[PDB]
């Protein structure tokens, strides 16, 4: 039952991303009272958590440190001046150590993302190795999440695969301008409904010459303006 | 600001839960792939997760290693032997451990959940203490937490404290037939306004006095019937 363990790892990162954005909030309100400033200077969550993490209390910040984040000098000398002339509280160092029980939470949460990413890669890669091919592995685990199965995604019509529309999310796709993305979408979910077939009946790969003839189609679609 | 800070860690706790909810029902679903009668054998999310966590595959499951969790043998043997003629199907060790994931970040919640308290008790002891000593830390940052702030919550009267009704979960309260319940929350009410008061002023601890009126006055309510 190889392919429902890959939704339920799609699954799992939907609700990651929930939670991360919850514990976030709550981090920026929370360390808000201490640092006001730096909730408006950093909208990246994975950022807020590692400097409330390493870092901790505004007056500990420094060049050399933020420079060791990969923040640019325009942006150092913003945060490092509000946290000077900073107008908020004074904190212990039990406030700071109980903030960071969330902040290191949020810091944990965004390296099991990233594993189960990897694991939704390897197991796509082979219970589904075409579909994969042809959008990727988030994409193509997100589909059979909404399908049900791989067997009950094998007998959707391409139609029915166009609307799940999702796939609209394909570069292909996003990219192209409103008017072309009809006929692309359309594309897809024919080489799709395929893919999805022959790895039902896990059959022989099919991913180069399938992702040849979408490139094909797509850019006779494009060469009709 | 130190209320402020109070409620933030409690509004983190609450956070805590919807998530640890959140990851059980996760984890209960994909783990139920692999063993789908756990689920309804265990009712309490951290033991479920305990058992993902350090067994792994129902197969590994033993009497002793489940009596190193406190399970009675009437209960280990419902589980050992649904962990033979289990209906559910078979996993690589892929997949355990990143089931596993999110097993362990509920395990870890437990803990911060656990050491948010700590902090919330060290906290609330000192910035109001004789609301802690009337309805303890927890509900006593709960009460701040929809009053906004301390001072906004010393400014309330008992008619209002009463509604905010929350306070209605004090034991002496909660454990009372519903008819006595109105006097008694009445009572909490009053006794929690004086407190929330000499708590904002900074003033002397009356905890215990506090706590000997509220007594009184609700024996002389229970013994009228």
């Amino acid at each position: 039952k190889r392919d429902l363990l890959a939704i339920q790892a799609v699954r799992a990162m939907d609700d990651i991303d929930k939670t991360i954005n919850l514990f976030s909030e709550r981090l920026r309100e929370w360390y808000s009272i201490h640092f006001p400033e730096l909730d408006k200077l950093i909208e990246d969550h994975e950022e807020y958590a590692t400097i409330v993490s390493r870092f901790g209390d505004r007056g500990f910040l420094t060049i050399d440190s933020l420079k060791e984040l990969g923040f640019n000098e325009q942006r150092i000398n913003r945060i490092l001046d509000a946290a000077k002339k900073s107008i908020g509280a004074d904190i212990s160092e039990d406030d700071l150590s109980a903030m960071r029980m969330i902040a290191n939470t949020i810091l944990d949460l965004y390296n099991i993302r990233r594993n189960l990413n990897n694991y939704l890669e390897g197991v796509m890669k082979e219970v589904a190795p075409n579909v994969t091919a042809l959008v990727g592995p988030a994409l193509g685990a997100r589909l059979l999440s909404i399908a049900g199965s791989l067997d009950e995604l094998a007998k959707m019509p391409a139609s029915t695969i166009q609307v799940l529309g999702i796939i609209f999310q394909y570069p292909a796709i996003h990219t192209s301008p409103r008017w072309q993305r009809g006929k692309i979408a359309r594309a897809l979910a024919a080489k799709l409904a395929i893919a999805a077939r022959v790895d039902a009946f896990s059959g022989r790969f099919i991913g180069d010459q399938l992702n040849e003839q979408l490139k094909k189609r797509i850019d006779e679609i494009k060469e009709k303006f």
